[PDB]
């Protein structure tokens, strides 16, 4: 796309563009992070083993993926809402699709608090070491593992109220899309002759 390229230090070994066009990236193989849903991905997801990727519809997923069986998954991280019990949430959710193969978290226009959870995310619920947080650190979501940029966002609202409060209001606030009834109704194939 047209992005700068002139930014980021000396040409990192972990993430690399992989596909400039929705700003997907390589990064460890068992996550991976993009910017743009765009519907071209899908021929990029299905090489990739992507059958999972983050990305807001009313409808099915398969709207845009037409034919392929990829799990567009809703998760708790919204534009603002992820608190203390919202981010476990996410994390088990990742570490259970992984069970299928690898899976892209992202948000359209949100790169910082996609790193949030892609830097340390693996580590807590892999075991991976703190170290391998690098990989979005120097893609600027944490920026500095100590003087965490964004993450510190997250963990204002990651309080004492803020995770009690999450609790208190989190009763009777189901999804009626992807919970109820109407989730994978559409249909199974949207494309293909």
């Amino acid at each position: 796309g047209h992005m700068a390229e002139t930014a980021a230090p000396r040409s990192p070994a972990w993430a690399q563009a992989v596909d400039p066009s929705i700003n997907l990236y390589r990064m460890s193989p068992t996550l991976y992070r993009s910017a743009l849903p765009n519907a071209q991905s899908v021929a990029l997801l299905q090489r990739l083993q992507v059958k999972t990727v983050v990305s807001f519809i009313k409808d099915d997923d398969r709207a845009w993926l037409g034919q392929a069986p990829v799990r567009v998954v809703s998760l708790p991280t919204h534009a603002d809402r992820v608190d203390d019990a919202e981010v476990l949430s996410v994390l088990r959710q990742l570490q259970a699709a992984e069970r299928e193969g690898p899976v892209l978290m992202h948000c359209k226009h949100g790169n910082n608090r996609t790193g949030l959870f892609a830097a340390m995310y693996r580590i807590v619920v892999q075991g991976w070491d703190k170290q391998a947080a690098l990989e979005e650190m120097q893609r600027g979501g944490f920026g500095d593992e100590d003087d965490m940029r964004d993450a510190s966002a997250y963990v204002r609202g990651a309080d004492v109220d803020g995770l009690r409060l999450a609790m208190a209001n989190g009763e009777c606030s189901p999804s009626r899309f992807a919970l109820c009834h109407v989730r994978e109704w559409m249909a199974q194939a949207l494309d293909r002759p």
